[PDB]
């Protein structure tokens, strides 16, 4: 397309956004398609001469609109959101239409200049304080990869300008919540530690790690040899949103030379609300902190947060030049990718568009809806809640009387299937103490007080056999 071509596309394909996020509402939640449909819809081979552009937009809204789950939608409850505020999309076409690419400052100076700037405006907004400075990585998973990597090094010396992991006479150990996310299991074993390395710390009534079992855990390794390397805490689980205690997790990884790596992916935007801080607390004593801006936050995937104390090692590391002094920017040496795009645009334009006003009454919306919701489940008869609702996440299920064990089971996922299968709700089943239950994760951008009353209501006709399509 030539510069004016597109520009006739841009306004047609702005508009067609425009009313989807309008009226994504009426539409069903999750995609009723089957497996397939797409490609069996689609051509087998690309075209050889160009195609109007007008031909894609009936193609996608006719083949591609009917094969989306709607992230975005009142009645989304899965997962965690992934939010995308209209500013920072906003962000994310000036990010894209430009072009620029940051393989080094000199590359675009306002592309790293300007992710420096907004990663100080947010440090300063969750409450950090001073010697903390961060970079944006994809995901959370990538971003506990570099931690769990910058760990390693710590305690090897920088073996990778040497042997490597291989050489080391000891097995490095890694000590997490039996409820940290499945991505921190998979970044200790891309990262070479092993599974027989990560051992599983037991929890709380509130399925918060015992600090008194990483300490047993820690001190029965040494007896034995082995090397103990890294802690992971989580502020935030994704199954319960449980909240490991991090102030005697950090006095722990203090006291015996570990590095500490807190997963505060989901509930780390919380902590620009001041009065969610006692959450974080003791985060002061952590090595790396990660927050996912592109979850709850608002920012438009991708935008993840990494947050260090210690640079000049995460710059040693990356760049796999341990001889660096800071003393004696360049965010090619702060993570895996050399190049990255101008994702600092779509924070921008979220921090400024909407203001910290708007951020914070949002998230104190889906707290006090999450509390709403609790309050009816609690009450009902024959409902349950069964893990404390210190985010906005619950953990709920429905008991018939006398229905225990597998048949139980059997009831909670056929009903969560028959929920979703309506198109009135999102919801994610999940296991929990060895029994299936259900997930209500609240804040998806336009979720307030009345699409959550009507999600009560759903999940109570469902039940009756009761589903509702648009
Ligand atoms: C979502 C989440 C992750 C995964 O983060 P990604 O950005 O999807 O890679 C890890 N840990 C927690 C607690 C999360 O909520």
């Amino acid at each position: 397309a030539t510069p004016e071509q597109f520009r006739q596309y841009g306004h047609q394909l702005i508009d067609l956004i425009a009313d989807y996020r309008q009226t994504v509402g009426e539409r069903p939640v999750m995609a009723q398609v089957e497996p397939g449909y797409l490609k069996a819809a689609l051509p087998a081979t690309a075209p050889q001469q160009g195609e109007p552009f007008a031909a894609i937009l009936d193609d996608v809204n006719n083949l591609v609109m009917p094969g989306l789950s709607h992230w975005q939608h009142p009645d989304f409850y899965g997962y965690f959101p992934s939010n995308g505020t209209l500013s920072s999309v906003l962000g994310d076409f000036l990010s894209t239409g430009l072009g620029v690419l940051g393989l080094s400052w000199q590359s675009s100076p306002a592309l790293s200049e300007l992710e420096e700037t907004t990663l100080d405006w947010l440090r300063q907004l969750l409450g950090l304080s001073g010697q903390w400075s961060g970079v944006i990585q994809d995901t959370a998973s990538t971003s506990t990869l570099v931690a769990l990597i910058s760990a390693r090094e710590r305690a090897t010396d920088y073996a990778l300008v040497r042997g490597g992991l291989q050489a080391e006479p000891k097995p490095l150990i890694v000590y997490v919540s039996a409820h940290a996310h499945s991505s921190v299991d998979k970044a200790a074993l891309l990262a070479g530690f092993g599974r027989d390395n990560i051992r599983l710390i037991p929890t709380d009534e509130r399925y918060a790690l015992r600090p008194e079992a990483l300490q047993a855990a820690i001190e029965q390794d040494l007896a034995a040899g082995n090397q103990p390397c890294a802690v992971v805490a989580t502020t935030g689980t994704t199954t319960t949103t449980a909240l490991d205690p991090l102030r005697p997790v950090g006095e722990i990884a203090q006291a015996n030379g570990l590095w500490l790596h807190v997963d505060s992916a989901m509930a780390g935007s919380a902590m620009i609300l001041p009065e969610c801080r006692w959450m974080w607390d003791g985060i002061e004593l952590a090595d790396s902190v990660v927050v996912n801006a592109h979850k709850w936050l608002g920012v438009a995937f991708d935008c993840s947060i990494y947050y260090v104390r210690d640079p000049q090692h995460l710059i040693r590391v990356m760049s796999t030049n341990p001889s660096y002094l800071q003393s004696a920017k360049n965010l090619r040496d702060w993570g895996i990718p050399l190049g990255r795009r101008f994702r600092a645009l779509k924070l921008w334009f979220m921090l400024r568009s909407e203001g910290v006003d708007a951020l914070q009454a949002r998230l104190r919306r889906d707290l006090d809806n999450a509390q709403w919701l609790a309050g009816q489940v609690e009450a009902a008869a024959e409902w349950e809640v069964l893990a404390p609702v210190q985010l906005q996440t619950l953990c709920i299920r429905h008991r018939p009387a006398g229905l225990e064990g597998e048949a139980l089971d059997a009831h909670t996922k056929g009903w969560a299937e028959r929920l979703n299968a309506s198109g009135a709700a999102y919801v994610t089943p999940a296991t929990l103490d060895g029994r299936w239950m259900v997930r209500v994760s609240i804040g998806a951008l336009p979720t307030e007080r009345g699409d959550v009353q009507r999600l009560w209501a759903r999940l109570q006709d469902v039940i009756k056999g009761l589903e509702h399509h648009h």
